[PDB]
């Protein structure tokens, strides 16, 4: 990862994704509390958003693989809380990981997306009432 300017979107920029991902991460440690994944577990998606960008998911355009990952991402992250929501208050939870997010988004962009925050937690929760999970 490296210091790049003018990342308007961090998924497709791969550093901007890389330190996207490690300060979401360092953020998730604190976060951590509220499930039993861990933050150790979360290490892995860092490498598999790295890897998913040069391999090439969601399309070979550069900006539409941007906004697949950030979908993707969101995804994984109901993957994540499902599971553990399943042993608690799917809002605490759901709210935990919306405090590392923003942070995360903070840090790497300077603005605070709450739009993108609440897009996962919406997907999050809409997966949650639905029950539905995609092997």
């Amino acid at each position: 990862g490296s210091g790049n300017s003018a990342s308007q979107s961090p998924f497709s920029n791969p550093n901007t994704a890389e330190a996207f991902a490690r300060s979401f991460v360092s953020n998730i440690v604190s976060s951590g509390e509220f499930g039993a994944q861990g933050a150790e577990d979360f290490d892995d998606i860092i490498q598999s958003l790295i890897q998913a960008q040069s391999m090439g998911k969601g399309r070979h355009d550069t900006k539409a693989k941007a906004k697949a990952m950030q979908v993707a991402l969101a995804s994984s992250i109901a993957e994540l809380v499902i599971a553990e929501s399943s042993g608690g208050d799917v809002q605490r939870k759901t709210n935990v990981i919306s405090n590392a997010l923003r942070n995360a988004l903070m840090s790497t962009t300077g603005s605070p997306n709450e739009e993108f925050v609440h897009e996962v937690q919406d997907l999050i929760q809409m997966l949650s009432q639905e029950q539905i999970n995609e092997v």
